[PDB]
């Protein structure tokens, strides 16, 4: 098993910090929480350290680490994000709210001593002040997959996936995700075949936290290869 692999046959602590600005609207969020992936399990608290999130929790979801998804055993030599490690990949996204604005992420995921950290910059622009964004008529309650192919010309991945937030009128607010990942090192990954993540998550609420949060856990397989 290669020194990719290897960092994440136990449990790693996580720590992600994200400064965004959306419509001018400023923030910034800290998490905290744990990846085991063998078992493609996440478990994370996301605190808003500016005050109160300015957009509603659900539209972050994606935003807030698919390093610690669970690869099969026949799957190995597929897991792309791992084998960048413990240097790290560079992750940029575009998501694009249907009759909205579109966020644009910028992320660095990389070890930081035992901890994987993910350094996060988000930028939304063109939203309706009071469309289902900006006007938080985003349900917090909203199984999926992410689909990933080989970049070869960019020696990473490019991954695409759509998302439906629940609106509060029953209706569903469409989110297309457009992502591209390259590695910071200078050294060899794997370009996998394609195929693609299955999610499962979950949100809730601290009920001693005051702060603006968000407690997200989550199950991700790799599959679509057998």
């Amino acid at each position: 098993v290669s020194k990719g692999e290897e960092l994440f046959t136990g449990v790693v602590p996580i720590l992600v910090e994200l400064d965004g600005d959306v419509n001018g609207h400023k923030f910034s969020v800290s998490g905290e929480g744990e990846g085991d992936a063998t078992y493609g399990k996440l478990t994370l608290k996301f605190i808003c350290t500016t005050g109160k999130l300015p957009v509603p929790w659900p539209t972050l979801v994606t935003t807030f680490l698919q390093c610690f998804a669970r690869y099969p055993d026949h799957m190995k030599q597929h897991d792309f994000f791992k084998s960048a490690m413990p240097e790290g990949y560079v992750q940029e996204r575009t998501i694009f709210f249907k009759d909205d604005g579109n966020y644009k992420t910028r992320a660095e995921v990389k070890f930081e001593g035992d901890t994987l950290v993910n350094r996060i910059e988000l930028k939304g622009i063109d939203f309706k002040e009071d469309g289902n964004i900006l006007g938080h008529k985003l349900e917090y309650n909203g199984s999926h997959n992410v689909y990933i192919m080989a970049d070869k010309q960019k020696n990473g991945i490019k991954v695409n996936f759509k998302i439906r937030h629940n609106i509060e009128d029953g209706s569903v607010q469409l989110a297309d995700h457009y992502q591209q990942n390259t590695p910071i090192g200078d050294g060899p990954v794997l370009l996998p075949d394609n195929h693609y993540l299955s999610y499962q998550s979950a949100l809730s609420k601290d009920p001693n936290e005051k702060r603006d949060h968000m407690v997200l856990l989550e199950f991700v397989t790799a599959a679509g290869i057998t």
